[PDB]
This record gives structure tokens, C-alpha cells and sequence, in this order.
């Protein structure tokens, strides 16, 4: 716990003082400076990933400094080198820097410094620098993190064949909490391959205002699968880790848990097409997956509420529907965070397991752009809480004590 | 030297970011967003002052930092207590705070946010709030360093019947260096009671070219009073050094080296007034000015270069043109500084000791206006090594030892 050294304080500082301003700057060009004859919708979902990864960046600096206070060493759960860890300094600085990076690609969309550079080339830059920073092999910039987390990732994209560990499984949880940057990922795929208009000099902000183009659509049905990876990369990893350890529970519930989004996606994308080719089944198609829903939701919150966090313990005593033992300064924290938790828990399905595969409501993109936050808040919380269950009590059976 | 709270480093940060990208909006907005068609100048007299203040606030930071690393106690020096006094952090961060407010009040004056407030109440503002944050009772921000600060100023604007320390001399000469603030404050004095056109939602920017208002003129002759306060300043705190150590030298020669700065803008201000109302002596005038001018500059190079940096010393021996006795890691520093010095004290002296109290040149507002951080930055070098020469060798006698 060796503390920071002050210049890459004084960078994070410099780096959250630019992101404020250029912030400030960005929500004032937006209310003043701006034309309402074209559809600012494609720039919000191209740009809507990299403000969630910012913001998921953000909070797990938050995350690591108060693991870092509380008690709960994340360093031995997640089997890291002591030396070489990261703090959150260095966690807040790189969401800074990326949130510079952001702010700056999305004021270049706003107003074009260059007209000779067309407007579509920002939000393909923004990513390309991202990518390759992530996958810089010249060791400059957090070589060492960097490459662990390279590595994490392709185990992670390689769930059935690696044996998992703890960081194995919290960055497929994550991952699953992300699941709107892989959507948005897709979309800005899609959207560059056919909808973009290369030869238009704003072709990302169309005219049209029906959104005829079948990216926002799901005729294909791929964005099912680009918004299931997360979940089918956790239901692999359980069924992996029960083949190992050949205990059906914990890990077959688990599995169930991750498999309902299978169902959820499923009888959404079934209740997209239904409903927009026009048959007489829409209804019986809504209700079974608002019956599929409910049961997924619930699935998830009892699993958060009682194994993710080990609350609600017979043993509690004083402690009232939480556990025995807490290592966080103040009791409240734990009850609000329950609280939070069954809010944000039918929030985030409503909002991005559906509402992103299926078209019910012509409001789901501003559902589904103020409440994506809102999903990577819950899972900033549910980190605290997870990781302070893993140092109390082991649980998941990742480590041999 | 205890190390800075990493949380001052994180302000610090974070106003420098905020300065940085505040004023990189405002060059933009300076270059993209404006009308041609009434004086600038008005605006930027009156905000010079701030911008040289904020810029001597940093270079004494980067000073402050500069003693503390490279040896010279300046605590002792100043005769401060060293269990509360300022690290560089602390300076750094009241700039960059400083700097914030003048960058937000400029940008205030160049488009107006609401319509209601006149654009004139802005630099009114910012200016009320630095003396306001200067003369502070409550004990909130800075108030041990304030109320210090406080008493240096008063014991320096009633020189003669206060005993003279290190600090009154030090803050003597920044003030002499700072002649500049305290004729932009007199600009905005005699602008605001006269020519502002309170009435008009623009008045200070005026449609008309010719400036035929009387604030940039020297008819009253206050101006040349207000510009020669920082020399006389120091010519009677000399007077009075002599009088209490009854030492000839070296405090007479200093108190005429004060005194030359009379005698230029005497002879300014006389050119001035007998150039502008069309006399047969203006050559003669001219003359004695440029004559009292060059003896002025080398009276005050010459003691910049022997007695308050020490330099061209007979025993430096294998020094050229230096001290015996060098603390600064580099011995190149010393000799750009002589360069720098020559040429910035002939540059300060030709830029505002005159051509702002005589109308000579049309550019002399653009002169002034460029060369005044100069004479900011040659203080700060001066710092330095006067500061260096007073931990080496005793000048001035202010110390016992
Ligand atoms: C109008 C347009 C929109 C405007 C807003 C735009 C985005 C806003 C982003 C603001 C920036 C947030 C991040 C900056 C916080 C950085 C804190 C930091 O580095 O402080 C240093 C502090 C001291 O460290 P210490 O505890 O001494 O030990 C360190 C061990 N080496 O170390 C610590 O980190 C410990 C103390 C702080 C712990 C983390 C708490 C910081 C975040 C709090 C919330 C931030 C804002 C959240 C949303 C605001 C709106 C509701
Ligand atoms: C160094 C670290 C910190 C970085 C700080 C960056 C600060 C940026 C602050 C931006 C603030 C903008 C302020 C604008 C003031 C008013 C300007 C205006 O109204 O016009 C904008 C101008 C249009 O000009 P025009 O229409 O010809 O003139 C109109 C006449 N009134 O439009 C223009 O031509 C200029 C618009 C300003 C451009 C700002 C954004 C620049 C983006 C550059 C490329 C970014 C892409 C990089 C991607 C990286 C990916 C990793
Ligand atoms: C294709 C779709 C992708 C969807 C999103 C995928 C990425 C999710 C976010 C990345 C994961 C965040 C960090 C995960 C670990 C956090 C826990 C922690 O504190 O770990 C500390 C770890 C220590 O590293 P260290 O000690 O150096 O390693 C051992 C030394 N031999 O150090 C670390 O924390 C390592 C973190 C590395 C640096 C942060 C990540 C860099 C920026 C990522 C940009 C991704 C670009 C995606 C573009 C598409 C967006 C639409
Ligand atoms: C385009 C429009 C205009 C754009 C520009 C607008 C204005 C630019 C202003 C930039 C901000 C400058 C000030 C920020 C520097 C702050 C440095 C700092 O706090 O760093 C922490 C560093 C570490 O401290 P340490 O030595 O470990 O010991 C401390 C003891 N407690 O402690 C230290 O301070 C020591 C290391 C640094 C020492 C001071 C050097 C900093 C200043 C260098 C020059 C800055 C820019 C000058 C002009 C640039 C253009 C030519
Ligand atoms: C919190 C810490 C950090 C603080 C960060 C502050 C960030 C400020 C960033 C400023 C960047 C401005 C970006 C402007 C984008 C383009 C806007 C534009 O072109 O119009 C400006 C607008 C005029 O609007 P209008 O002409 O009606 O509409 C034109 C239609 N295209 O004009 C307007 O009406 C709005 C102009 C923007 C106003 C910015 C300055 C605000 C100043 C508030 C008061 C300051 C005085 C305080 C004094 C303190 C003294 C101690
Ligand atoms: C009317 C015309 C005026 C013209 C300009 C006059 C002001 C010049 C600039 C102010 C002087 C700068 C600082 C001088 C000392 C620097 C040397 C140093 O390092 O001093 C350390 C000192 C320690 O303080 P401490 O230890 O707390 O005191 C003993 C405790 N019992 O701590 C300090 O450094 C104390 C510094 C106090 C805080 C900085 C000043 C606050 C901002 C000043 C705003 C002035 C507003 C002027 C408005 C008009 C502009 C046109
Ligand atoms: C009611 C809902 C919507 C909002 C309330 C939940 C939020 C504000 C709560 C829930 C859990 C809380 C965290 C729980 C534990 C920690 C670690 C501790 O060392 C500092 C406080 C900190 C970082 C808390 C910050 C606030 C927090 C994130
Ligand atoms: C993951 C990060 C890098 C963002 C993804 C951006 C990259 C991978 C995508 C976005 C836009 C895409 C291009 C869009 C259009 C075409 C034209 C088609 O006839 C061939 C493929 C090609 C040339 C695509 C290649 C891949 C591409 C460049
Ligand atoms: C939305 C819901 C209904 C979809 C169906 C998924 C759930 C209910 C299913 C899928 C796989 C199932 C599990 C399969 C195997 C076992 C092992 C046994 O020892 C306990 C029950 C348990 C653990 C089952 C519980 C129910 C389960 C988790
Ligand atoms: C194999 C089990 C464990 C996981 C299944 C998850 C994936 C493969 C499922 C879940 C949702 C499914 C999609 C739901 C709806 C559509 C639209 C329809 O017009 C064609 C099939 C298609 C495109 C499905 C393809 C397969 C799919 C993406
Ligand atoms: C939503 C409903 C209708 C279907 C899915 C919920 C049921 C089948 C499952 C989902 C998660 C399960 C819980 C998961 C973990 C534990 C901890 C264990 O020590 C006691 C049983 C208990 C508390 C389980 C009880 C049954 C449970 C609540
Ligand atoms: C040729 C002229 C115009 C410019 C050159 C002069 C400038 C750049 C030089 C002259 C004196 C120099 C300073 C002298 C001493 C110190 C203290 C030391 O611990 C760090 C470097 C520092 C802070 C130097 C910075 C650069 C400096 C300010
Ligand atoms: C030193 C700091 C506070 C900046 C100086 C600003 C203050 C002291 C100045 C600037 C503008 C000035 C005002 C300008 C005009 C008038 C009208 C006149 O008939 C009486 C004085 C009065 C009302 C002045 C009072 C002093 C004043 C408010
Ligand atoms: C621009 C110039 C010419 C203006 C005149 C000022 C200078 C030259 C004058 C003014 C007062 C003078 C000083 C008055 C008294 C003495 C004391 C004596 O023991 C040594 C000479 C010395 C120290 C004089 C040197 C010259 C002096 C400094
Ligand atoms: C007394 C000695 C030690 C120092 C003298 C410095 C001051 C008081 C001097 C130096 C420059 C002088 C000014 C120079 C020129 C003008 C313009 C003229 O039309 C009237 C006199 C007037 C306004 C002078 C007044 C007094 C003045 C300001
Ligand atoms: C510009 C000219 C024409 C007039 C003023 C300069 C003359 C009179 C003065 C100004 C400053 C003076 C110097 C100030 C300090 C010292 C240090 C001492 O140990 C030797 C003499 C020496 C080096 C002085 C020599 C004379 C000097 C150079
Ligand atoms: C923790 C919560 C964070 C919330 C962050 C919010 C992000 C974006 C917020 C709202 C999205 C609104 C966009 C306005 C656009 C409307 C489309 C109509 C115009 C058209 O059809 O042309
Ligand atoms: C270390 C050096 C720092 C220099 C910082 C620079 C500050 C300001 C620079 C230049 C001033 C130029 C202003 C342009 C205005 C011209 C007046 C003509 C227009 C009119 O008559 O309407």
C-alpha cells in the first residue's frame, strides 16, 4: 500500500479538471450550438460505450481505493503481484485520459475544427486509439497492467478451455454489466457498413427521421448474440468450473442464473419480429417473456443479495438482514446498497436486455442512455460488496483456505 | 519540509487543467467569436493586471520550489515560522484558483451569458473578489500566509517609519517588478469613474478609434505618480536603512539607483505633455529622457549582476564572471541569466517604465502589453539568485550573522 507518488496525483487532478471543463464545454455546445433537422441518435450510440467504459473506469478507481481503505485485500483474491499493483490513482488517471480523449472526439463532432476531415472519422478514431492503447506492445504506458489485463481478456473470451479464477470470473460479471458497450460496438459496425454514407459529409447525422435502416433493427437477429456474449461467457464459465469441481451446486444454480438471459433475449428478439411483421401471436409472445422476465430478475437479485454478497445471514444477530461479520466503517452503507440493488435490478434488464433487441417504445433509446449508467453504478456497488464477501468468507471456493 | 497533502496536489491538478483549458477557450473565442468594429484595448488594460498577477503568483511557486530543492532556506530568510510556512503546492494552487476566476470573467466579457448583467460589471467583479479573498477576516483560506501578507503590505506602503526586514525589501522590489498592476488598476480607476458609459450595455468597448479619451493620456500627470509609487517605495526604505545604519554604502547608491526611475518618467511624462501640445523643446526633452534613460538600465543591471546576485565576483576563480560559491546543480543557469537580464533589463525599461505614461508609439500598447510578462519573468529569475546570493553570503545586512 505504498502511497502514490504527487506528480501522477497532480496528473489525475490535471486530467479530471480538463474532463470537467471539456465536459461543461460539450453540454453547452449541445444545448446552444446545434441544428434539429437530423437524428442525433446514431452519434449517442456510437458515443455511449466509451462514455460507460470511462465511467466503469471511474468508479472501479472508486472501487479499488475503498477495497483499499475497507480492509478487503483484492490484491491476494485477485492473485496479483504486490509490487506492480495498481492503485487508484492510476485507475482515475486513465479514466481521466480517456475521458479527455472522449470529450475531445465528441466536440469534433459537435463543430468540425477541419472541414477537409469528415465528421464520421472522430468516433472511428476515438476507438482505434483506444484498441491500440489497450493493445500497445511497446512498454510505455502500464505495460504490465495492460498485459495482465490482455491476458484476462483472452481467457476470458476463451471461457470453456482456461481453468478459471477469481479475475477470470469478476471480469466476465463485468463484462456482463457491459454488455451495452458490446451492443454499441456492433451497432457502430453495422451503422459503418451500411448506414453511414460515406460520401455524405455528415452522413452519421441523417435527414430521415423515420429510422428506416435496419442497424437500429434486428431483422438479421445478430444483436441477440452481441448482447449475449456477456451472459453466455459467465453460463460457460459455471458449467466449466462445475466440470472441474463436480459440485452441481454451486455452479448449475449459477448456471441457471446466467442462462435466464438466454431466454430474456430470446422471447424479446422473438417479440420484435412478431410484433413488427405483424401476427396474431404478439401477445402470447409479450406475455411469456414478461413471465421469463420476473423470474430472470428475481434469479439475479436473490443471487446478489445472498451469495454475491453473503446478506441476509441466519447468523447475523444484531445485524439485521446482513451478515455476521462487516468490514465497512458505517451499517448503512450495506442497507441502502440492498435498496439499491432491487431498484437498479429490474431497472437494467427493462432497460438494455430488452429495449435494445426489441423496439417497444419509441422512448427505449433515452430509457436505455439514462439507465446504462445507472447498470454500470450497480455493478461499481455490487463489486464492493462481492469483494468484501470473498475476504470474509470464501465464496465461489476460488481460493484453497 | 514536510511533503504536500496528496489532496493539494489533486487541486492543484485539477486548476491548472482548468486554467489550461479555460484559456485555450478563450484564445478561441478571442480569434473565432468577435467584432471588429470597437477597441479591444480597454478590456485588455484593464485584465493585464490580473494576468500578471496570476503569473507572478506561479513563478513564485516555481521559486518557492526552486529554493527549497536547491538549498537557499528562504524560511529563514524571510523570518518565517517554519511550522506553517507555504510550500510551492499551496502556491501553485491560489494561481491556478486565481487564474480560474480571471479566465471565467474574461470569457464572461467576451460573450455575455446574461443579458441582464452589463459586461462591464465583470472585470468589477473579479477584481472586488481578489481583494475581497485577500482581506478575508474569516480564518478560512490561507489565513495564516494572508494576514502575513497583509502586514508586509502595510509595513511596505508606510516604508519609512517601519523598520526594514528582508521581507519588506523582497516585497519592495516584486513591487517595483509589479509596476504594472498598480497603473492597470489606476487605468481601471480613472476608466470606470470617466469613460465607462455606465449606460451603455458595451461601453467598454467603444465604436470610436480615436482615443480621445483622456485615461490613456497624461494630462493630470496621476499616471506618472501611480507608475513611480513601486521605485519611491523603495527609495525611501533605503533613506531609512541608511538612516538607521548610518552606512553611506551601500545604501545611498542603492537609494539614487531607486531614484533614476523618478527622473525617467519625469522626463516621460514631460516629453509627453510637451509632444502632444506642440513645443520647440520636444527634441531637447527627448533627448534628456533617453540620456537619464541607459543610465538608469545599466545602474540598475550593474546592481542586478554584482550586488544582488553576487555575480562577477574577483575570487571565483575557476568560475567565469560568477561567484565563488554556486548552489544551483547547474552552472549554465547563471550564465543564460546574465544574458536574459541584460537584455529583459533593457526590455522592461523601454517597455512600461516609459510608453505607458507618453504616447510615443501606436504600438505601444502592444509592447507594453507583451513585454510586461517579461518583466514578470526576469523578477522571477532575479528571485532566484538573489535569494541564493542572501543564503551564501549576507547582502543588504539584514541578518545579524
Ligand atoms: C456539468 C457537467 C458535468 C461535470 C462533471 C464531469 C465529471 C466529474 C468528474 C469529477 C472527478 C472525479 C474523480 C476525482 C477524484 C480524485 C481523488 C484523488 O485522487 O484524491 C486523492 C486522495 C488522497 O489520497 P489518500 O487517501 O491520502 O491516500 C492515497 C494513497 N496513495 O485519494 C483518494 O482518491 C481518496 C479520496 C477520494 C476517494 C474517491 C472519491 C472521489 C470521487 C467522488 C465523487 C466524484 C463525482 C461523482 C459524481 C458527481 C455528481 C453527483
Ligand atoms: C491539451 C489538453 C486539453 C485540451 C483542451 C481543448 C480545448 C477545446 C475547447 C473547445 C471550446 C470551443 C469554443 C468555441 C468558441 C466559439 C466558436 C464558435 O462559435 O465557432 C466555432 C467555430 C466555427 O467557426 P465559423 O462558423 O467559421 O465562425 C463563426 C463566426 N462567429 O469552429 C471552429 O472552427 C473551432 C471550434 C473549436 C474546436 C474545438 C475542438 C477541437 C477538436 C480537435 C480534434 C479532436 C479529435 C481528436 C480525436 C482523438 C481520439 C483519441
Ligand atoms: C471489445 C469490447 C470490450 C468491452 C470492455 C472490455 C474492457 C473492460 C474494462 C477493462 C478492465 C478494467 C480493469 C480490470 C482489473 C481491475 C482490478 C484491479 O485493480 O486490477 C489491478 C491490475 C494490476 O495490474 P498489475 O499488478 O500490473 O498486473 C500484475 C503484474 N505482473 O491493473 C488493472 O486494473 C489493469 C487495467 C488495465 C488498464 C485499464 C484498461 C485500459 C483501457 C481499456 C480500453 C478498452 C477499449 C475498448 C474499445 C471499445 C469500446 C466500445
Ligand atoms: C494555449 C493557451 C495557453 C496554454 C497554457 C496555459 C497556462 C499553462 C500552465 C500550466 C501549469 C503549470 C503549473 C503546474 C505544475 C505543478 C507541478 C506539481 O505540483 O508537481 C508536483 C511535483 C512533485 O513534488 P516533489 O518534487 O515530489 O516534492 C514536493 C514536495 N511536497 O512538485 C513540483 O512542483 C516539482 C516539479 C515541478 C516544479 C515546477 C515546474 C512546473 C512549471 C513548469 C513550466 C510550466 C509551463 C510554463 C510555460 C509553458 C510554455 C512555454
Ligand atoms: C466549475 C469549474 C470549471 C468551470 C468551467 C467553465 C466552463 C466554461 C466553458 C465556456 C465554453 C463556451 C462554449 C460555447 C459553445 C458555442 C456557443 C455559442 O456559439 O454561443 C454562445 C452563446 C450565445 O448564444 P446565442 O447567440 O443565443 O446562440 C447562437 C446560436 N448558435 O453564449 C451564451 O449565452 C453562453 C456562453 C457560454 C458562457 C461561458 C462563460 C460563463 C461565465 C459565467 C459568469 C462568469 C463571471 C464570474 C466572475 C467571477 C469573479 C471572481
Ligand atoms: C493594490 C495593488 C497590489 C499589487 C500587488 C500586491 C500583491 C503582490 C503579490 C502578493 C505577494 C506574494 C507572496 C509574497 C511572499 C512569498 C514568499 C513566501 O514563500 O512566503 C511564504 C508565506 C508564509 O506564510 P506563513 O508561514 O503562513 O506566515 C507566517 C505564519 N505565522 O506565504 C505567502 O507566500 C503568503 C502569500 C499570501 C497569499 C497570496 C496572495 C493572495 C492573492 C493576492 C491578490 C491581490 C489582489 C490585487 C487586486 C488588484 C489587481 C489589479
Ligand atoms: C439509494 C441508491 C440509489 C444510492 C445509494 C448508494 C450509494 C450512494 C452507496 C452504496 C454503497 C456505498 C459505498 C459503500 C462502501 C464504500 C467504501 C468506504 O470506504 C467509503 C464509502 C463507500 C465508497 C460507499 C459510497 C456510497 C455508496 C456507493
Ligand atoms: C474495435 C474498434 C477498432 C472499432 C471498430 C472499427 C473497425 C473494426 C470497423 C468500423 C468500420 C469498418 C469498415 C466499414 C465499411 C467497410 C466496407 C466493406 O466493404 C469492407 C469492410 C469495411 C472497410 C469495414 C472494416 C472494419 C471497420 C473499419
Ligand atoms: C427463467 C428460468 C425459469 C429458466 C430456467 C433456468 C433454471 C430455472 C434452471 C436451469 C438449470 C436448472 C438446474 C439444473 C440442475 C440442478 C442440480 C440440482 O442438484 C439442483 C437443481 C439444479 C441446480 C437446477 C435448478 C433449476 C435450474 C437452475
Ligand atoms: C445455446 C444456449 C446455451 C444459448 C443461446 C443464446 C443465443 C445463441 C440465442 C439467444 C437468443 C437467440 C435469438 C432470438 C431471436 C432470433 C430472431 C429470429 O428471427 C431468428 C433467431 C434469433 C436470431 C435467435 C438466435 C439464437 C439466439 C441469439
Ligand atoms: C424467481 C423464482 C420464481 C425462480 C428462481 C428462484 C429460486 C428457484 C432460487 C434462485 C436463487 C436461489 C437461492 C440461491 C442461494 C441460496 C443460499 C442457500 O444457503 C439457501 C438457498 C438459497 C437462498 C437459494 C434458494 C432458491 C433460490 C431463491
Ligand atoms: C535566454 C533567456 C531569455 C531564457 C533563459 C532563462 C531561464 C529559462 C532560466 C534562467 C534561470 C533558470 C532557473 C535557475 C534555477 C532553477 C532552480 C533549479 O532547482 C531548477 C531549475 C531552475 C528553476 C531554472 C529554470 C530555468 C531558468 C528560469
Ligand atoms: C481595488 C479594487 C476593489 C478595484 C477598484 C474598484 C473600485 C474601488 C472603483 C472602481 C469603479 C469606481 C466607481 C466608478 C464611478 C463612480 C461614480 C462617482 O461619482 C463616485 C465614485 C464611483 C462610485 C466609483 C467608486 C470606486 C469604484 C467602485
Ligand atoms: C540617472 C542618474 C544620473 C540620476 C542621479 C542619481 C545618482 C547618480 C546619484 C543620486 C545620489 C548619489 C549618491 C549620494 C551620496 C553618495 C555617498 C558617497 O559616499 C558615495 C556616492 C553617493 C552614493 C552618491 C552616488 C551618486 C548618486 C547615487
Ligand atoms: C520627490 C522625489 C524623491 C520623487 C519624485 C517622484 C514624483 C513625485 C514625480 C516624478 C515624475 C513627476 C511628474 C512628471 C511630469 C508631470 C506632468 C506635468 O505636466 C506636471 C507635473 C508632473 C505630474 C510630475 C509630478 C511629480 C512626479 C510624479
Ligand atoms: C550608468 C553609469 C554611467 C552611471 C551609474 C553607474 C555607476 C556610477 C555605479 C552604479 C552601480 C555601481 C557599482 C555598485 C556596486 C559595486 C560593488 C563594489 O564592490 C565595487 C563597486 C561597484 C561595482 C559599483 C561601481 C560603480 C557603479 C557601476
Ligand atoms: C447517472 C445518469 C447519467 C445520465 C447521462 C445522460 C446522458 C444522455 C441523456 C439524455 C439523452 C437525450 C437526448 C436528447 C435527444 C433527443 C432526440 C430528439 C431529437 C431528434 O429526433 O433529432
Ligand atoms: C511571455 C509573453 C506572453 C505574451 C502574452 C500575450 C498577450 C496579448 C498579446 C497581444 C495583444 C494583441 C491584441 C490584438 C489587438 C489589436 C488591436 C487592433 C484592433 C482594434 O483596434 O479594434
Amino acid at each position: 500500500a505504498q502511497p502514490a507518488p504527487a506528480w501522477t496525483t497532480f496528473r489525475v487532478g490535471l486530467f479530471c479538471g480538463i474532463f470537467i471543463v471539456l465536459n461543461i464545454t460539450l453540454v453547452l455546445a449541445a444545448v446552444f450550438k446545434l441544428e434539429t433537422d437530423r437524428s442525433i441518435w446514431p452519434l449517442i450510440r456510437i458515443y455511449r460505450g466509451g462514455f460507460l467504459l470511462i465511467e466503469f473506469l471511474f468508479l472501479l478507481g472508486i472501487n479499488t481505493y475503498g477495497w483499499r481503505q475497507a480492509g478487503v485485500n483484492h490484491v491476494l483474491i485477485f492473485e496479483l503481484n504486490p509490487r506492480s499493483n495498481l492503485s487508484h490513482q492510476h485507475l482515475f488517471e486513465i479514466a481521466g485520459f480517456l475521458g479527455i480523449l472522449w470529450c475531445l472526439s465528441l466536440l469534433a463532432c459537435f463543430f468540425a475544427p477541419i472541414s477537409v476531415i469528415p465528421t464520421y472519422v472522430y468516433p472511428l478514431a476515438l476507438y482505434g486509439f483506444m484498441v491500440f492503447f489497450l493493445i500497445n506492445p511497446t512498454k510505455t504506458f502500464y505495460y504490465k497492467s495492460r498485459f495482465w489485463l490482455l491476458k484476462l481478456l483472452f481467457r476470458v473470451f476463451t471461457a470453456p478451455f482456461h481453468k478459471v479464477g477469481f479475475a477470470d470470473f469478476w471480469l466476465a460479471d463485468q463484462l456482463n454489466s457491459l454488455s451495452v458497450i458490446l451492443m454499441d460496438l456492433e451497432y457502430m459496425i453495422c451503422f459503418y457498413s451500411l448506414e453511414l454514407k460515406w460520401d455524405e459529409s455528415k452522413g452519421l447525422l441523417p435527414n430521415n427521421s423515420e429510422e428506416s435502416g435496419i442497424c437500429h433493427k434486428y431483422t438479421y437477429g445478430v444483436r441477440a448474440i452481441v448482447q449475449c456474449i456477456p451472459a453466455w461467457l459467465r453460463f460457460i464459465q459455471c458449467l466449466r468450473r462445475y466440470r472441474d469441481t463436480k459440485r452441481a451446486f454451486p455452479h448449475l444454480v449459477n448456471a441457471g442464473k446466467y442462462s435466464t438471459t438466454f431466454f430474456m433475449v430470446t422471447f424479446a428478439a422473438l417479440y420484435s419480429t412478431h410484433k413488427e411483421r405483424g401476427h396474431s401471436d404478439t401477445m402470447v409472445f409479450f406475455y411469456l417473456w414478461i413471465v421469463f422476465y420476473i423470474i430472470s430478475s428475481c434469479y439475479t437479485l436473490i443471487w446478489d443479495l445472498k451469495m454475491d454478497w453473503g446478506l441476509f445471514d441466519k447468523n447475523a444477530g444484531e445485524n439485521t438482514f446482513l451478515r455476521e461479520e462487516i468490514v465497512y466503517p458505517q451499517k448503512a452503507y450495506y442497507y441502502c446498497a440492498i435498496i439499491e440493488d432491487v431498484i437498479l435490478r429490474f431497472a437494467w434488464t427493462i432497460q438494455i436486455s430488452i429495449t435494445s433487441t426489441t423496439l417497444l417504445p419509441h422512448s427505449g433509446d433515452i430509457i436505455a442512455t439514462v439507465f446504462a449508467p445507472l447498470e454500470v453504478f450497480r455493478r461499481f456497488v455490487w463489486n464492493f460488496f462481492r469483494l468484501e464477501n470473498e475476504h470474509l468468507n470464501n465464496c465461489g471456493e476460488f481460493r484453497a483456505v
